[PDB]
C-alpha cells in the first residue's frame, strides 16, 4: 500500500505515535516521506548486506528477521516481511522500540538529513486531526 499523506498521519496518531518520545506527529510523517515515499512495500539492500523494509525503512540488521542477513538480531520479534503488510501497526510498534533506544530519531539518515531542524509541522498542515 502507498498511503496519502494526511492517511498516514491519522494511522500513525491512531497508534499513538505522535508526540511519541517527544517527536511531534510531524517528524514522523517526514520520516517516512524520505525513507519510503508512504509505500509499505518499499524495501533497500545495504552495502553490509542487510536489508531495509516498510514504511520506516527498518533494518533487518537489527530489527527484523529475513533470513538472509547472517549474524544479525530481531529486536521487533517479527519477520521482516510483516513491515510490508498494508496495515502499519507492526511498524508503528517496531519504530516506538527504535525511537526509544537512546538517539532518538537519528537512527533514520534521511530524518537526520532533510527532516531535522526544518519546519516539520508543514508534513500535518491541512489536516483534520
Ligand atoms: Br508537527
Ligand atoms: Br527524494
Ligand atoms: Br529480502
Ligand atoms: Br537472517
Ligand atoms: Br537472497
Ligand atoms: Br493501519
Ligand atoms: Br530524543
Ligand atoms: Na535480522
Amino acid at each position: 500500500k502507498v498511503f496519502g499523506r494526511c492517511e498516514l498521519a491519522a494511522a500513525m496518531k491512531r497508534h499513538g505515535l505522535d508526540n511519541y518520545r517527544g517527536y511531534s506527529l510531524g517528524n514522523w510523517v517526514c520520516a517516512a516521506k524520505f525513507e519510503s515515499n508512504f509505500n509499505t512495500q518499499a524495501t533497500n539492500r545495504n552495502t553490509d548486506g542487510s536489508t531495509d523494509y516498510g514504511i520506516l525503512q527498518i533494518n533487518s540488521r537489527w530489527w527484523c528477521n529475513d533470513g538472509r542477513t547472517p549474524g544479525s538480531r530481531n529486536l521487533c520479534n517479527i519477520p521482516c516481511s510483516a513491515l510490508l503488510s498494508s496495515d502499519i501497526t507492526a511498524s508503528v510498534n517496531c519504530a516506538k522500540k527504535i525511537v526509544s533506544d537512546g538517539n532518538g530519531m537519528n537512527a533514520w539518515v534521511a530524518w537526520r538529513n532533510r527532516c531535522k531542524g526544518t519546519d516539520v509541522q508543514a508534513w500535518i498542515r491541512g489536516c483534520r486531526l
